[PDB]
């Protein structure tokens, strides 16, 4: 049986069947914006809570927003970038945590990494993706909070992507030592979900507004605050930037790199906060000979007559896989110098995933991107560490980002040659 069929069979069971599981769903933003096209409408023509009402009518017991998972991914990856930068600046880098750092949320990049780039594995962030962080959390924290055994929970994710099931199927996303209980059971694409609605005569555009559940299991709404982060990569940088400098990082505008297809970049200058440790490390020369395919050049430093020291963080974004291979070749010969790199396999990112509806409009992905966030939300910047649901989760259950419990729950590893 397909994963859609397995998921619909769990859903079809009466609440009073003894074998009825608790079934949880999580929804990616790129789904929410494109699912209206499944009914022949424009992107964004159905609201996020119309979609939550539709899912609730298929029989899900919770409906969750993958942006909660993204907030966990920001916490982890932001601290992870800052931690590697700090070890580099003190000239005591750990060998398993070199710069540059690459992101890890795209499974298409991960497969290519493991198959064709095994020497780069140590450079890749150890963070799980947003969907996996959220799955790991509901099967541990929330299960325990509700007195529900993890074996009696099923978790589905609606994704814009045909590769996210292969991410969920990596072996160690297993709950408590058996491969048989998976943190994330089933992935359904946008078009599969649109097709399930149509077969049952459910027209999203005409449903009433429903509601999201909070993965914490108390309090109303989705457990994410109003506003936008600019996405995981940007919010991770903002995390590190704002601790390092004491000053806000605005919304980033990436520019095209010339001579390379599908690659955008930015250079972010950073003066450490006065009185801070980061100011010390920059004051106290030998930050010359070292191993690895990507050898870090020691950073793009800058100076002032009076001692203002700074560093400039060199950021690149690559779409998709053929263009990423060319960046890597150039990083390896010393022609492109980057400290933090994001690789996505799709030319337009997740809004253009292979699980999305097909359109004759050459600009469909830019319309999906424009409608991802409600016009009022775009003007409010938000920060994951200020989310009271995230803070409660860390203060009562995980400890510190990068710490032991967070590592066990929210971090992963990569295998040379793939899986
Ligand atoms: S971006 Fe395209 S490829 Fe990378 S994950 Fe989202 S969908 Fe899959
Ligand atoms: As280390
Ligand atoms: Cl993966
Ligand atoms: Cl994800």
């Amino acid at each position: 049986l397909s994963h859609v069929q397995q998921a619909l069979a769990e859903l079809a069971k009466p609440k009073d069947d003894p074998t009825r599981k608790h079934v949880c769903v999580q929804v990616a933003p790129a789904v929410r914006v494109a699912i209206a096209e499944t009914l022949g409408l424009a992107p964004g023509a159905t609201t996020p809570k119309q979609l939550a009402e539709g899912l609730r009518r298929l029989g899900f017991d919770e409906v969750f927003d993958t942006l909660f998972g993204a907030d966990l991914t920001i916490m982890e990856e932001g601290s992870e970038l800052l931690h590697r930068l700090t070890e580099h600046l003190e000239a005591h880098p750990h060998s398993d945590e070199p710069l540059p750092m690459f992101t890890s949320c795209c499974p298409g990049w991960i497969a290519m990494l493991e198959k064709s780039y095994p020497d780069l594995i140590p450079y890749v962030s150890s963070c799980k993706s947003p969907q996996m962080m959220l799955a790991a959390m509901v099967k541990s924290y929330l299960a325990e909070k509700k007195g529900i055994a993890p074996k009696d929970m099923v978790m589905v994710s609606i994704m814009p992507c045909t590769r996210k099931q292969s991410e969920a199927d990596r072996d160690w996303f297993c709950v408590d030592a058996d491969p048989t209980l998976r943190q994330l059971d089933h992935v359904i694409t946008t078009v599969e979900l649109g097709n399930i609605f149509k077969e049952r005569g459910i027209n999203l555009a005409e449903l009433p507004e429903g509601e999201w559940d909070n993965p914490m299991g108390v309090g109303s709404g989705a457990g994410v605050l109003f506003g936008t982060t600019g996405g995981v990569m940007e919010a991770a940088l903002r995390t590190a930037y704002e601790l390092f400098t004491g000053t806000p990082l605005p919304r980033l505008s990436l520019s095209e790199v010339r001579g390379m297809d599908g690659i955008k970049e930015t250079n972010i200058t950073m003066v450490p906060a006065p009185g801070s440790k980061f100011e010390e490390l920059l004051k106290h020369a030998a930050a010359h000979g070292t191993p690895g395919p990507l050898a870090w050049d020691g950073g793009a430093g800058f100076t002032s007559e009076d001692g203002r020291g700074g560093i400039t963080l060199r950021v690149a974004v690559a779409n998709g896989l053929g263009n990423a291979k060319k960046l890597i070749t150039k990083m390896q010969a010393g022609e492109a110098k980057y400290d933090f790199v994001e690789i996505m396999a799709c030319p337009a990112g997740c809004v253009g995933g292979g699980g999305q509806p097909r359109s004759t409009d050459k600009a469909i992905t830019q319309k999906r991107q424009a409608a991802l966030y409600n016009l009022d939300e775009k003007s409010t910047l938000r920060r994951s560490h200020e989310n009271p649901s995230i803070r409660e989760l860390y203060d009562t259950y995980l400890g510190e980002p990068l710490g032991h419990k967070a590592h066990e729950l929210l971090h992963t590893h990569y295998v040379a040659g793939g899986v």
